[PDB]
């Protein structure tokens, strides 16, 4: 009963060929695609085959889209759903998952690449620096939703490690001040990252003071990934 | 002059088809192919084109490896190295990087899916929880090499959000002793993921109390993915 399974596939950073290989084939034969996102390309989106149902979730609910995919999966047809870079961080694939399992489905999740990795790529940077940090950080900077409580940006902060900013482009002032009082360099570097991979790329280099600044001149209001730290330096 | 270019391909976390599209080309077309690592397999090993000329580096010398990639480069060939998972994170793509860009290299880098990514996947976890954890920490525990100071697994595990640990797999008694001086409770979830994506691949989910016997009698000594916390649970 193959026909029950979800495949959740991770699509990469933006640009089509990021998918792994495996991610395309399954792409390629699915009957129903839901991207739940708007943060895949249309270009993605097209390679699916000549029938396929496309669906756009993330405005749906919760339980609307399960049974969706379970009508679809009783049908006897194949679906697969989009996210985003990889799904595990920021995915949200949690919740449909324990619903879907309960009326038996198979998952299968297909890594990923992580826009993290696209930035760093971009910018020719590797992550860990021998003596200088081992450690990456990823995470958010607490708009209206906060985080929780030991995980604050300052805190995290602290360990003076690269920190990757998920979701918070139009958070960069509150990103400066937590830096600042934990007490990073005002000059420590800073790159940001500006749809990776996309043909609309913009790479921005530019250090804690300026962060603000040169998000508001490049324009960058979303889709940026924001790695902060010595070894974005030369 | 687009010989002069090193491709740094992101290899996937082992299995073959985890590697993306593009990572896939290159690596069909390249010349001279220089896997460092014993990562890879045999079987991405082996899709490069009859002619390749393939080379293990890692017990080879920066100056000499720097030069061997040179010298194919000045003979009009088309070089790539294969790292496993991402480069970004503990690649060590910086030094040749800088030697190379002197000598006028183009680098291009070409991201991928790094075994993170590859452990949550297969045990089906993301790693973002709303109200739970909003951080993932990437590391490694300190060995004999130690690792700079703000970074030690203690520490760093005081946020108390999901911890992956690279490089640990013989390290399990450390691992336990920082977890539970930063006071996670002894029953925190652990998976470890042996092997994510090979055909040899082991899952063992086990907790912080048990890390090292569960090693031990697994007998996973190498190649091992380590995710700490709560959203490893159910
Ligand atoms: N191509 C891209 N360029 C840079 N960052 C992007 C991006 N696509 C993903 N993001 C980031 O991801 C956030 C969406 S949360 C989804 C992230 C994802 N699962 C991943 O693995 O990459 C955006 O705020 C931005 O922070
Ligand atoms: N398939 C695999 N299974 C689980 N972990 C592996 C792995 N391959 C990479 N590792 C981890 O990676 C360490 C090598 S450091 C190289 C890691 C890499 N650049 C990546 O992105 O995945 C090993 O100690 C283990 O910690």
């Amino acid at each position: 009963g193959s026909h029950m399974k979800l495949y959740i596939i991770g699509a990469g950073p933006g640009d089509p060929d990021l998918i792994t290989v495996k991610g395309l084939k399954l792409l390629q034969q699915a009957d129903v695609v839901l991207y739940a996102d708007s943060l895949v390309s249309q270009d993605l989106i097209a390679k699916s085959k000549p029938g396929a149902e496309v669906l756009k979730t993330a405005g749906m609910h919760l339980e609307e889209m399960v049974g969706t995919m379970l009508d679809r999966m009783r049908e006897g047809k194949m679906v697969v759903r989009v996210h985003t870079g990889d799904p595990a961080m920021y995915g949200a694939i949690m919740e449909q998952m324990v619903l879907l399992k309960r009326e038996g489905v198979d998952i299968e999740i297909v890594p990923g690449v992580t826009s993290v990795f696209a930035a760093a790529a971009a910018a020719e940077a590797e992550l860990t620096i021998p003596d200088l940090t081992q450690t990456v950080i990823l995470t958010r900077a607490e708009g209206r939703t906060p985080v929780p409580e030991f995980e604050k940006l300052t805190d995290l902060a602290k360990h003076k490690c690269t920190i990757a900013l998920f979701l918070s482009s139009t958070l960069t002032k509150k990103v400066m001040k937590e830096f600042i009082n934990a007490g990073w360099s005002e000059d420590t570097p800073v790159v940001v990252v500006y749809k990776a991979t996309w043909p609309d790329e913009k790479i921005v280099r530019t250090t804690v003071k300026d962060l603000d600044d040169a998000m508001r001149t490049n324009g960058i209001r979303k889709q940026a990934m924001i790695l902060a730290g010595w070894a974005l330096d030369p």
